[PDB]
């Protein structure tokens, strides 16, 4: 697959939660957090509340958050795209929600296959996504600059935003 040839997130297109293709080059010149989400995770509440807080705190500086539902971790995202959309409403999410995807395995979405092999997006302990709410920080040129594991509270990504704003 051609994802292997990409040098930037801006080369991918991915369906949003309504099913509509989003060309990610529209986020050129924005700092972006990409994260895999789920609704039935022990850290669902801390992640959605803190991602909303971080997005409200920094969206006027150009921060974007792209959230990808994924059911591969404990079957913790069983709902349809419509049900996930409704679920997020309780958190007042105004960042970008995407259609549910796989992030691991042969059928993972190409964007996520690409994120996992980026020099700053490689995990040791394999590149595989380990659980719900892994995060990647992506710069204004669509390069991965940091990867954060499932335990990372979204507020702790503040440490790294001045680097890239």
């Amino acid at each position: 697959g051609d994802w292997r040839t990409a040098t930037s997130m801006h080369e991918f297109s991915v369906p949003d939660i309504d099913g509509n293709m989003v060309n990610l080059d529209q986020y050129r010149g924005k700092t972006v957090i990409v994260t895999n989400v789920a609704s039935q995770c022990g850290k669902t509440e801390v992640n959605y509340t803190q991602l909303v807080e971080l997005h409200r705190k920094h969206r006027a500086e150009g921060l974007e958050i792209l959230a990808f539902p994924c059911n591969q971790f404990g079957k913790q995202e069983p709902g349809s795209n419509e049900e996930i959309k409704a679920f997020c409403a309780q958190y007042n999410v105004t960042f970008h929600m995407f259609s549910k995807i796989d992030v691991n395995g042969a059928d993972a979405h190409p964007l996520w296959k690409w994120l996992k092999v980026q020099p700053n997006g490689q995990g040791v302990g394999g590149n595989a996504i380990k659980w719900n709410f892994t995060k990647f920080l992506i710069d204004k040129n669509g390069k991965v600059v940091k990867r954060y594991g499932p335990m990372t509270e979204p507020r702790d990504i503040e440490a790294d935003l001045p680097k890239y704003f």
